């Protein structure tokens, strides 16, 4: 039901720590298991290499062992083998992950399942740079939190898998300025309030055709899933009815104008978002800076208004 919807995406995750004897894994996301065929149960506890088999290249292996030991960040495409015996080429990008405390403690890597073959196009590099969109954008998330020390500890885990959810709807949409926002826009409004909302709530989405860079697009569609997800999480709580509005306008000078309209509850005035507030309060300020963006709110009972000025003619030379 959701198994195969969160399955469906491209991104594999998983972490572990390099702390414990044999560096074993402590947290891998649906993706994995279904790219393994291994359950998530059965893999916890143990070192990922039982991934590898007769094909693996022992260069690659070295590399990555060699990384691990440095604490060094490393990219290889390796040879790996699911739970049935299926071969399969897997680009793994991996690397320390960077704890409060400790920089080299907690290890993540992704998957990209690239299918089997017995080579680069313009398309691999475009989709490699997501993969360290991913990796980078998690990265950010975890250094601000503390890594807990088993369901609860994938709760922490469960989270931070589910803000990587704008970028792995962005490698969908790249596998098919070349990134059309409405489109893509519509796919998160839709992901966001399947995840995150249910019937009394409306979702409009309203998108001008634009064609925008990559870098561009992976920023505001992260942006724009706090945003929309902080909506249907908080703007209802005492109230029995609501409508949510995401609207999308290209305006004059190439500035893109990003909106997300609330007629419920309304942000405590004392609250002061997002320069106030949780997690993801830092995760919008830190996308709406690389952006080089603005967002303005204005609160009340009859509603939260929240708007984000980006600069498409300026990314060129952001
Ligand atoms: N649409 C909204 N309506 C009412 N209150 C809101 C709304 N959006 C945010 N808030 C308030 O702002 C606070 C900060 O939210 P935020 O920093 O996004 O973290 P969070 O939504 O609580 N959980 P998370 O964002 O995933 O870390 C919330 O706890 C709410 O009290
Ligand atoms: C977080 C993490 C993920 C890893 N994922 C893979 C993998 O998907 N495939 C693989 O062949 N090796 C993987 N390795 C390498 C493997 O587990 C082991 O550390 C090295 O192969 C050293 O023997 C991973 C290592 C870490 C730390
Ligand atoms: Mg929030």
């Amino acid at each position: 039901h959701d198994k195969e919807a969160w399955g469906r995406l491209p991104f594999s995750l998983t972490i572990a720590d390099i702390s414990q004897d044999d560096e074993p894994l402590i947290y891998v996301n649906r993706a994995f298991e279904q790219m393994t065929g291994y359950s998530r149960s059965s893999v916890v506890g143990r070192n990922c290499r039982f991934l590898q088999g007769e094909k693996t290249d022992p260069g690659a292996v070295e590399r990555l062992a060699k990384a691990i030991r440095n604490c060094e960040e490393v990219e290889e495409t390796i040879y790996n083998y699911r739970a049935d015996g299926e071969g399969f080429w897997n680009h793994l990008l991996m690397g320390p992950l960077e704890d409060q405390d400790e920089k080299c403690r907690y290890f993540v890597g992704i998957q990209v399942d690239m299918g089997q073959s017995e080579r680069a196009t313009e398309l691999d590099r475009q989709l490699a740079e997501v993969q360290h969109r991913v990796k980078n954008h998690l990265a950010m998330i975890v250094s601000m939190i503390r890594i807990q020390s088993a369901g609860g500890v994938g709760s922490q885990f469960d989270s931070l898998s589910r803000r990587v959810e704008a970028l792995q709807l962005l490698y969908q949409e790249m596998d098919i300025k070349i990134i059309p926002l409405g489109a893509y826009l519509g796919r998160i409004a839709s992901a966001i309030n399947h995840i995150d909302g249910r019937g009394a709530i409306k979702v409009n989405v309203q998108a001008d055709t634009v064609d925008v860079p990559v870098e561009t697009a992976g920023r505001i569609g992260l942006l724009v899933s706090e945003v929309l997800t902080n909506a249907l999480q908080h703007a209802f709580s005492d109230r029995a009815s609501g409508v949510v509005q995401l609207r999308s306008s290209v305006m004059s000078g190439e500035q893109l104008r990003v909106t997300v309209e609330d007629d419920g509850r309304g942000i405590p005035e004392d609250c002061d978002w997002p320069n106030e507030g949780n997690l993801g309060s830092r995760i919008v300020r830190q996308l709406v800076q690389g952006l080089g963006a603005e967002l303005n709110v204005t609160r009340g009972g009859t509603g939260t208004i929240v708007n984000i000025d980006i600069p498409l003619s300026q990314q060129k030379t952001l």
